[PDB]
């Protein structure tokens, strides 16, 4: 069975799900995904209103990527099934006059705040459109948004579903429903994220059901309120920012004008998703002793050109943290600054194994393999790489692709005798036979992970 239902019938959403779950999602694409989501919204700050909302976006979407298997589905399909790619969606808040008040305002900037308090979710001068649309210059794929609403307000959570909603518009094309009683393919996928992310959301008869549509009026005054609340200080500088971002125009990168959240604390603002004991990640406006933070771009800042995943961005300092790429990192970063690289004379990595100025060594398939050393590639930031754990000169294996291989250790007896460990799924796995080439690379030369990030050893690599 496998007819492509129309992008507005309810069992859409199954042909997601059943063609989504056909290409799991490995560790490392959801180490990639979630760095290209923190980018992606981090780049989206200029059209953003507050750090609020911009928090709540980031781990909303990462929380998703982590916990709900539903999630990793849909975002599967999307990059298999050609449509959009979950890194490349931005985000705006752009509000607009609310058509039943455009007889008295002619711009966003004449609405005054008390036009906006002494009024109700019908007629609220100041209105946003969630839609998954297009920015018609670039054809980037854009969501817009409300403001995030209070976190303990009640509202919050569904306001967190709407946007998984607009989101699964772009990665898998569906479509919303018109009929009577019927919630369509995109509300019923984003239903079952929110259902496995634990969120409470209303139910209502259909997708046009007018007690849903007066509900969502109500959620995004409320929403609009409380954000206001939030700036109770600088509301002069935070009107200025939402009439500039309403005009489609960027406003502050680093939220500049807005001070006021520092005072607020952690305790009211957006949390970041639960992670494993093994996860390195955390905030972007808050520090550990918590105090906050005025520098945006560190916590994305990449690491080098020649590290990055293909097709994809340059890693960042916590995606080498996340592989157990760390010693791999230090090593090749270590040769590519030194000496270089020198091309000896074996077909690939695998034909090499069985028959100061640090250098590295080029195969004639464009693989290559880079000094270790237990002295000065063993450390205490490369100490965390699972094969340290796990149980000294090493050659360390990259495929042609650039991708990493194998890491096989020696000590200075049975000169031979050592250990071998296969990189696979972002981790480094023990393999004790050392015949594992023979017994795992097959007649194949590639790597275990098809998704490992890049080491482009010499720069006429991003060419081929
Ligand atoms: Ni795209
Ligand atoms: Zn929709």
């Amino acid at each position: 069975n496998n007819d492509k239902p129309d992008a507005s019938d309810d069992k859409y959403a199954d042909y997601v799900v059943r063609l989504g779950s056909e290409h799991p999602l490995n560790h490392t694409q959801i180490i990639e995904l979630s760095s290209a989501v923190s980018r992606a919204v981090l780049l989206s700050y200029p059209n953003i209103i507050d750090r609020y909302t911009a928090a709540a976006t980031e781990y909303t979407v990462i929380d998703a990527l982590f916990h709900s298997p539903t999630f990793r589905h849909i975002v599967s399909f999307g990059l298999h099934n050609q449509q959009e790619n979950l890194g490349h969606i931005r985000y705006t808040n752009e509000y607009e006059i609310n058509n039943n008040r455009e007889d008295e305002f002619s711009l966003v900037s004449e609405v005054s705040y008390d036009d906006i308090k002494s009024s109700n979710a019908q007629q609220v001068p100041l209105v946003a459109f969630y839609e998954a649309r297009e920015d018609r210059a670039t054809g980037t794929p854009i969501v817009n948004m409300g403001v995030a609403p209070s976190l303990f307000s009640g509202r919050y959570s569904w306001w967190q579903e709407a946007l998984i909603h607009e989101i699964v518009h772009h990665v898998t094309g569906s479509s919303d429903t018109h009929e009577e009683n019927k919630q369509g393919p995109t509300e019923i996928l984003a239903q079952m994220v929110a259902a496995e992310l634990h969120w409470a959301i209303p139910t209502f008869k259909g997708y046009s059901d007018p007690a849903r549509v007066e509900a969502i009026q109500e959620r995004d005054f409320h929403s609009l309120l409380n954000m206001f609340q939030r700036h109770g200080s600088e509301l002069g500088f935070l009107f200025t920012r939402l009439a500039t971002i309403a005009k489609g125009k960027k406003a502050s990168p680093d939220f500049g004008t807005l001070t006021s959240f520092c005072s607020e604390g952690i305790s009211s603002f957006p949390k970041y998703p639960d992670h494993d004991d093994d996860f390195n990640g955390g905030g972007a406006f808050f520090l550990p002793s918590v105090e906050c933070t005025f520098d945006v771009l560190n916590r994305i800042e990449p690491v080098d050109d020649s590290i990055k995943f293909e097709g994809g961005n340059l890693l960042i300092k916590n995606d080498f943290k996340n592989l157990n790429l760390r010693v791999a990192q230090l090593s090749f970063l270590n040769a590519k600054k030194g000496s270089g690289f020198y091309r000896k004379n074996w077909d690939s990595w695998k034909s090499w194994y069985q028959a100061y100025s640090p250098y590295g060594i080029t195969f004639n398939d464009g693989s290559f393999s880079i000094g270790f050393s237990s002295r000065k590639h063993i450390n205490d930031n490369t100490k965390d790489d699972n094969f340290v754990k796990l149980n000294y000169a090493g050659q360390m294996f990259f495929d042609k692709n650039k991708r990493p291989v194998a890491l096989v250790i020696t000590e200075p007896l049975n000169a031979g005798a050592g250990w071998s460990y296969i990189y696979k799924d972002g981790k480094w796995h023990y393999e004790a036979q050392d015949d594992w080439d023979q017994r795992l690379f097959k007649d194949s030369t590639l790597s275990l992970d098809p998704h490992a990030p890049q080491f482009i050893n010499l720069e006429h690599h991003h060419h081929h």
